[PDB]
């Protein structure tokens, strides 16, 4: 249960800019410039 919207709110919280679920998992990414 990763929860494509439990996921990517508590991730784009933390401070970083996407993310998605991956083989039932919960992963993001970060962005800079």
């Amino acid at each position: 249960a990763c929860n494509d919207r439990d996921c990517s709110l508590d991730c784009i919280m933390k401070g970083y800019n996407f993310g998605k679920c991956v083989r039932g998992s919960c992963q993001c990414r970060r962005t800079s410039g």
